[PDB]
């Protein structure tokens, strides 16, 4: 069964400027995972930057050019482990 190995750990970072959470897994997954930002799911954008490494050992979100209005609340989501850390900006 697969476990996080690296959990999300919190990020500081002033508004922009950008931010990135990493977070490694026990198996590799590469269909069913999702980031979320509070409670709505990441919309890949120009701003928002989502990947994996290593054939999904490795999921890395990156945000760029951040408001602190965007201070929140980062997880992600892999079947079924979970791992959430803080985004605080500026």
């Amino acid at each position: 069964k697969n476990t996080v190995v690296r959990g999300l750990e919190n990020v500081e970072a002033l508004e922009g400027g950008e931010a990135l959470f990493e977070c490694q897994l026990s198996q590799p997954e590469v269909a069913a995972h999702t980031w979320l930002l509070d409670d709505e799911p990441v919309r890949t954008s120009e701003n928002a930057e989502v990947v994996f490494f290593e054939n999904g050992l490795r999921h890395l979100l990156l945000l760029k050019n951040l408001r602190p209005q965007d201070s929140c609340r980062v997880t992600f989501l892999a079947g079924d482990m979970v791992t959430s850390a803080f985004l605080t900006v500026r």
